[PDB]
């Protein structure tokens, strides 16, 4: 019932993931683009410097989603990072490791573009990983790789997966990731965020995954995500802390949208109702001491 050996070609690995998918309440494309974030993520997480520590760091949706399983997180496009070198180094390493491969599974990776934030002095990068196995193509993920700001690559949380263990792919996974103050200093900036004036701040969604984070804190003292949030909204330098959780018109519907698959979740049903909770965390964060 559980494979003894890896799929010998992509037919048999597409047909054990659509029955694993079924085997437990899953669509299959969010479970094979869950596939394909893994075997991103283990390419990723071979990128040392000379003292073993990760060069790359996890973060946004994809973090998410690895700390909570793919039934209680939204679906996550993105493949987001945080690394400690510069992307040339990044990027030449990444399609070495993409190139070795593991497990059957080898990669592609396009070419970093710089795309534009105005709060940060070096540029986020976006490029594309084109996922093969035992040759033949797979799947296309985004990734977006940005710079250490403050201390938010000082430490880690190593994240794991099951899934390719369901199909017959025993190796273990291990995934370094971006501790919880800091993915919560960083959304909760974007989510106040106030764009220039061709675009507006779509960002509706951060409002399910900052209710997910604060759950995961759960009873823990709060200095550390106060201290983070200081120190992410300090060097950014646009807005200052402690910001206002405010709504703009069309983000009713972003919301609704974020929510889909989530309702087993205890979470605010209308935008309204996530703002508020989100403020209060806000001031509960503000008011942390000692
Ligand atoms: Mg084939
Ligand atoms: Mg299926
Ligand atoms: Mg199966
Ligand atoms: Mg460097
Ligand atoms: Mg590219
Ligand atoms: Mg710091
Ligand atoms: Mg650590
Ligand atoms: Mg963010
Ligand atoms: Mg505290
Ligand atoms: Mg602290
Ligand atoms: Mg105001
Ligand atoms: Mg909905
Ligand atoms: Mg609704
Ligand atoms: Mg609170």
């Amino acid at each position: 019932k559980p494979y003894s050996s890896p799929p010998t070609n992509l037919r048999s690995l597409r047909d054990r993931l659509t029955q694993v998918a079924e085997r437990q309440g899953v669509v299959f494309g969010r479970l094979q683009r869950h596939v394909a974030m893994i075997v991103v993520a283990q390419f990723a997480a071979t990128l040392t410097d000379d003292t073993g520590a990760p060069l790359l760091l996890v973060k946004g949706g994809s973090s998410l989603e690895l700390r909570r399983g793919i039934p209680d997180s939204r679906t996550s496009k993105d493949f987001a990072t945080v690394a400690r070198r510069d992307i040339e180094l990044i990027h030449e390493q990444l399609a070495d490791a993409g190139e070795t491969g593991w497990e059957g599974f080898t990669a592609i990776f396009t070419a970093p573009e710089e795309i534009d934030v105005p709060g940060m002095p070096v540029k986020p990068r976006r490029f594309t990983a084109k996922l093969s196995y035992r040759g033949r193509a797979f799947a296309t993920v985004p990734i977006e790789v940005s710079s250490v700001e403050a201390g938010n690559a000082d430490q880690f949380d190593t994240l794991t997966s099951d899934a390719l263990g369901l199909v017959g792919v025993p190796a273990a996974v291990a995934v370094p990731c971006m501790t919880i103050p800091w993915q919560i200093a960083q959304k909760l900036h974007a989510v106040t965020a106030v764009l220039e004036e061709p675009k507006v701040n779509d960002r509706a969604h951060d409002l399910v995954d900052l209710q997910l984070l604060e759950g995961l804190l759960l009873d823990a003292d709060l200095m550390p995500t106060r201290s983070a949030c200081i120190a992410i909204f300090e060097a950014r330098a646009q807005h200052p802390w402690p910001p206002r959780v405010a709504t703009l018109p069309h983000w009713p519907l972003i919301y609704a949208g974020a929510l889909e698959g989530l309702d087993h979740l205890e979470l605010a049903r209308t935008v309204d109702a996530a703002a508020q909770a989100v403020q209060r965390f806000v001031a509960r964060i503000d008011r942390a001491t000692k």
